[PDB]
């Protein structure tokens, strides 16, 4: 886990690059620092984030980023290791 790549949410600048399975809650800050404590696997929608995927992710294994492969989209809790992460939680789709 290195946590450094481009990440930003209501908590503006955020650095994440787990390079070791999208960290659970950490990459979650990417998901939208919503701390998805509902399902953790794939049943709720607390893992938002405009594509928090990152990299290495597309086998329904790891639990964070990767709606299916480089697209956190909605099923972020379905990722693999993750050479790096990236979430457009930044902007808030409203201003910042």
């Amino acid at each position: 886990a290195s946590y450094t790549v481009k990440l930003i949410t209501p908590d503006g600048e955020s650095s994440i690059e787990c390079s070791d399975d999208t960290y659970i809650l950490d990459a979650a800050e990417e998901a939208g620092l919503d701390l998805p404590y509902s399902c953790r696997a794939g049943a709720c929608s607390t893992c938002a984030g405009k594509i928090t995927a990152g990299s290495v992710d597309q086998s329904d294994q790891s639990f964070l980023d990767d709606d299916q492969i480089e697209a956190g989209y909605v099923l972020t809790c379905v990722a693999y290791p993750t050479s790096d992460c990236t979430i457009e939680t930044h902007k808030e789709e409203d201003l910042y």
